[PDB]
RNA sequence: UAGCUAGUAGGUGGGGUAACGGCUCACCUAGGCGACGAUCCCUAGCUGGUCUGAGAGGAUGACCAGCCACACUGGAACUGA
RNA sequence: GCUUGAGUCUCGUAGAGGGGGGUAGAAUUCCAGGUGUAGCGGUGAAAUGCGUAGAGAUCUGGAGGAAUACCGGUGGCGAAGGCGGCCCCCUGGACGAAGACUGACGCUCAGGUGCGAAAGCGUGGGGAGCAAACAGGAUUAGAUACCCUGGUAGUCCACGCCGUAAACGAUGUCGACUUGGAGGUUGUGCCCUUGAGGCGUGGCUUCCGGAGCUAACGCGUUAAGUCGACCGCCUGGGGAGUACGGCCGCAAGGUUAAAACUCAAAUGAAUUGACGGGGGCCCGCACAAGCGGUGGAGCAUGUGGUUUAAUUCGAUGCAACGCG
RNA sequence: CGCUUACCACUUUGUGAUUCAUGACUGGGGUGAAGUCGUAACAAGGUAACCGUAGGGGAACCUGCGGUUGGAUCACCUCCU
RNA sequence: AGGACCGAACCGACUAAUGUCGAAAAAUUAGCGGAUGACUUGUGGCUGGGGGUGAAAGGCCAAUCAAACCGGGAGAUAGCU
RNA sequence: GCUCGCCGGAAGACCAAGGGUUCCUGUCCAACGUUAAUCGGGGCAGGGUGAGUCGACCCCUAAGGCGAGGCCGAAAGGCGUAGUCGAUGGGAAACAGGUUAAUAUUCCUGUACUUGGUGUUACUGCGAAGGGGGGACGGAGAAGGCUAUGUUGGCCGGGCGACGGUUGUCCCGGUUUAAGCGUGUAGGCUGGUUUUCCAGGCAAAUCCGGAAAAUCAAGGCUGAGGCGUGAUGACGAGGCACUACGGUGCUGAAGCAACAAAUGCCCUGCUUCCAGGAAAAGCCUCUAAGCAUCAGGUAACAUCAAAUCGUACCCCAAACCGACACAGGUGGUCAGGUAGAGAAUACCAAGGCGCUUGAGAGAACUCGGGUGAAGGAACUAGGCAAAAUGGUGCCGUAACUUCGGGAGAAGGCACGCUGAUAUGUAGGUGAGGUCCCUCGCGGAUGGAGCUGAAAUCAGUCGAAGAUACCAGCUGGCUGCAACUGUUUAUUAAAAACACAGCACUGUGCAAACACGAAAGUGGACGUAUACGGUGUGACGCCUGCCCGGUGCCGGAAGGUUAAU
RNA sequence: AAUUCCUUGUCGGGUAAGUUCCGACCUGCACGAAUGGCGUAAUGAUGGCCAGGCUGUCUCCACCCGAGACUCAGUGAAAU
RNA sequence: CUUUAAUGUUUGAUGUUCUAACGUUGACCCGUAAUCCGGGUUGCGGACAGUGUCUGGUGGGUAGUUUGACUGGGGCGGUC
RNA sequence: CGCGGGGUGGAGCAGCCUGGUAGCUCGUCGGGCUCAUAACCCGAAGGUCGUCGGUUCAAAUCCGGCCCCCGCAACCA
RNA sequence: AGGAGGUAAAAAUGUUCA
């Protein structure tokens, strides 16, 4: 639940969190483990491609599946885990044989729901099955782009895909951002959506918040000088250049959209 | 103006006044007052009577007269019934 | 002690009373596919806007959100606000019935507590339509308006807040008593149900009116009639339901609540008239159906104005202007 | 008697409450024969009015929502045996 | 619980004096700020010159930075001394 | 050698790093030392570093580096797969005493332990670059149980004392003991056991995991410290004894209890929150391709092996880094007595030092400080600097407000010592005795001893009782920025930057953007509740008018319009 | 006004005296609503102002204790 | 000549479909215990995308440079 | 620079591919409008339709050459 | 008798005193 809190100093003045006590409380299932290190926005050059990074609580990649392969198979909610690389939560899933995964945590799940995924499931949110399947006009998430990718689409807290239209060969999804773009019908896709929903209203009120992230401080233009960035320069808080990027791109107002060869699939654009 | 009082509510003993009594000390009890209005603020001498009013009341308390308080301001005491 | 007060029990009745969960149909908007072609949408007229990228129209399928056609009624329920597609679960009250039981437990009620339309507010979702603010087009002397095309918050759901309305039958509550008629609505008794029924007895309610009352209008067995019990409130208008303080509130403010000063009116019902871009009937060269003129030209003449030593004076909507 | 002690007023120091004048200045209000702009209300006031409430606006007031009557008018033209 | 309070270690460096051919090519003394955090620190790596990095001063990049150092163009050029 | 002064959470004692013989002894004084110098980190010569258990090498990985083929690029070269390196990380095993001029958990005495090679004996199926388990983990907080360690008492030894008292409640000193082994406690964790079956674990699996039955209720794992043993041993104050007078040999009693108590250990625990907290190998176990009179494995025993390098000295400094024997800097460990909350501070212990120029004089002037009559900011750019306040407990505390604060606001009262309440209380700890028992390191009851706040009353001394060091100045008006924080290292710490928040906009994933001739990477093993860019900068009330100039987005028919 | 040149604007308070300060008047040379406008509790080694306390800051310096200065002995620079 | 309708013809384009070029940061298999790479199946796009050559536009992101003299000091004014 | 395009009462704009009609509105004179004003409804000023020439029954119009404007690629004494 | 569908765009203002 979102708990606000009380202001007994500055800084814990603001804070908004976001409490949830259905949540596993235990350490996380060693079997779906590896390490993930920061990178800190350096490549292979070294030099800081993406700035704003660095920093932030040490965390470990949990192998979610995304891609789900698994037929026939009935499977158990066994308990929802906190994932720190995503902002939904994940559940642990249990197969009827035993092998264990971890999936999206989709809207209505508790600790002891019925799932499993296939071409026949019936449509219940936490089943994986192709988008022939599913009927006209439902609510879906974790859509494929590619029949085999993984998992493209519809991957955050509170998000959802809903599609429109099944044109036989293509099916019609009408997008978060109010996209609408055709993918193949064979896409494998989950029901419902995704769980968590309530993570855009947490706040996080400190500076040092924002740091435990990863976000590092972002420096304004007009705080600069003339050769660090276009805007720079002046006596005191001076303006008159057109808002650009660091490197000249003009930013407010400017599409950047143009690959051509992902045209054809774009049915009407984002306004 | 809604809570107020802390020798303050009462009791015991000593003392104290012409005399009763927290009137004053020590100890014990934690009570006492309060919406049929405590405390607080503002105002004011009260009355017998007077002016008016059909009566009921309203306003008021100068002159006559009974009582209370003060005597430059405040505190204290003696004398003496 | 008792019982005509009041309260309780057994059997049932009518109902948008209230809370929660699902579900159904129509329509609007949006979207995809097929058909198909220059309009579509709108107005007092017009335009912004939409459309030859292929709309509107039509058919199929889908998605959502809010409201529930007809039933539907000055009909019903509830204290009031308010509440209506349907089904289920929980639950409140009123009412009728033939008896019984307790035996005044009663009525009212400053303070205090709770509920309390809409608008608005905080947190979180949703978002079709309608639509503040806003944008453009028109209209216009100006139009930051009425009209039109779009359109955000809002309107809807959950948890809290706010606590105000012409919150009004402008009528506080309880109980008793005081001629009737015409209906609705809902129990129940008896007689032949001898047929769409007939005669009584309660609750609620609609209209007209008697007594009576009132300033009148009007109310009139649900009373503003006749009385009693208790509570809130008012003492000319404006100032002002405002100032200051307290309390409550996230905020917007709400609640409690004066004085100074100024005026001598403010206010109600109702009458006679005048008026209305109110209604109705009737009348006239008023309009309509026509004929010939005026204004345009020249000129006679009157007048205003200008001029002038003076161009006597007056008249100057219709009702001055070939008038005295 | 002097000294000392308890009580004690005048008085001082720090910090609150309440109240009266004064206060540059400012908001609103009342008022003043013959000002300005607009025309909001009064008939259906020419977009019905008013209450509550939000937002907007040279002024009145305009718009949305719900509510009330302290709002007027229902005569004329096409269908039926 | 806390980018919470007071305050050593530790980190930092606001005031003043000394020092300025100094004890030192930015310190000492007496006072200051943070001190469970955006903290500090060891060891070890990575990013490079029109490039890096920068809670952004044109600051830092080996006592040197509006473009590091070394070497080579190169005995650059100098209407100047 | 005798007095004296200084540090004592260091100016003490040890490692890493880094230096490189500076360590020790003999001898020498030109140069070096800021003076002299028979002295020394200086010259010359000689001597010194002893390891199966320490560290490294070694085995295994992180950041990251190199990188067979490979992809790419004028060449150089770049990136990167398999691999292979890379600790500050994980992984086997030792403690006490003694000895040297200098080294020792290394040599000697004593008592232990770990991992492998081979052989013997009795049994048994073993066997991977493969699977599973383990290794393996965050921050903060509270408490309990103990220990290092210290104090007091008892006991033993020496003294009874150069001025008054001191055989007594007296004084001084000592009262030390590990590794390993056994028990398996305080405490914590987990419900154990057997059977059957299975689309799972790139193949298989008796191991892991899962699904239903059965049975009993505990079993198992882990774990500081204590207690035995180690140890009728060593050490040990003090004597007995020779002096090259530096020291050596010899001997050697007491060696317990109680209380207080860590930041150490249990704890790689437990509770809670969120920002959600390495990897691989060692080790345990199961099987595949296979191999079974074998080979190997389990257990016991015998024996052998444990190699190579470092090891001296300095490590808060005259030996490192700063040109110096430089008032600077340098990570980690131990850290005692009294007062005290404390790792502050004051004085001391152990231990180590008096900082490598001194002797006189007592001027102006300067630096560092002490005090100051009367006045009290009149000084001055400005209360700059000094002065002053300063602690604990209690009482009490305004405007304003985001209802947390403001606030330790402000301003006052009591503080020493002694006795009594009480031959030291409340409280804490807690032996003996007694009882019971699923008998052990048990649980109740029990109360001696030890230790020990604070409050009240009375008395007493001084001018002053928080007496020293130590240790806030407070209040009012107001600009600016919300606040913590960051910055011009070496004149600027601020109102500048950052900041959570807010708005616009871009981006549909082979994403925008960025580094890069390219490949490939970051973004992100994220995917619109996401990420990038720009602007403003908590929170509250809002955020007006203008689309001509410029930029961007949208419709493009007409005019012009390159290459071809 | 961190913005007002003219200017030390004018009025009131604060002082014996106030170009600074505080509250207002609008004549805004040349504020202005995310190059955000106006407020705002707390916070600040921040800017300006006032009062108390406190004092050698100052009136007006005086005295004293240490380190140099000075004399002697040894070593022995520098800028110019 | 203005305005226009059918046809043939000459080209620029557009629509749609297909698979063999090409892409494939889809799945699967093998080289191989290797998320690179290469090849083979197969799916999806598809003559697009993307790359080279030539060319128009934009282009302070980057680079090389210019920005006069006289002047009772220079700048402004004025002049040549 | 060679293709385009445009000049209209005092000012602002149609008329322009089709020739024959120099008009629509703001401003100024007035006339109506009502009992009055404002408002609107209306008539008239006043434009060498850039200059000049050329086709034709006839010119802003269709044509030309030259002045004046503004939008394009341009331009190496 | 008993009940339905269709039917009005725009026009402000008029000194005080009596």
């Amino acid at each position: 639940a979102v708990v606000k809190c009380k202001p007994t100093s500055p800084g814990r003045r603001h804070v908004v969190k976001v409490v949830n006590p259905e949540l596993h409380k235990g350490k996380p299932f060693a079997p779906l483990l590896e390490k993930n290190s920061k990178s800190g926005g350096r490549n292979n050059n070294g030099r800081i491609t993406t700035r704003h990074i660095g920093g932030g609580h040490k965390q470990a990649y949990r192998i979610v599946d995304f891609k789900r392969n698994k037929d026939g198979i009935p499977a158990v909610v066994e308990r929802l885990e906190y994932d720190p690389n995503r902002s939904a939560n994940i559940a642990l899933v249990l197969y009827k044989d035993g092998e264990r995964r971890y999936i999206l945590a989709p809207k209505g799940l508790k600790a002891g729901d019925q799932i499993q995924s296939g071409v026949d499931a019936a449509i219940k949110p936490g089943n994986t099955l192709p988008m022939r399947n599913i009927p006209v006009g439902s609510t879906v998430h974790n859509v494929e782009m590619k029949p085999g990718k993984g998992g493209q689409l519809a991957r955050s807290a509170g998000t959802y895909v809903q599609i429109v239209a099944r044109d036989g060969a293509y099916v019609t999804l009408r997008l978060r951002s109010g996209e609408m773009r055709k993918v193949e019908a064979d896409c494998r896709a989950t029901l419902g959506e995704v769980g968590n929903a309530e993570h855009m209203l947490r706040v996080l009120g400190k500076a040092g918040a924002a740091r435990w992230r990863g976000v590092r401080p972002t420096v304004r233009g007009t705080a600069m000088n003339p050769v660090d960035h276009p805007h720079g320069g002046g006596e005191g808080r001076n303006f008159g250049k057109h808002p650009v990027t660091p490197w000249g791109v003009q930013t407010k107002g400017k599409k950047t959209r143009s690959n051509k060869r992902t045209d054809k699939f774009i049915v009407r654009r984002r306004s």
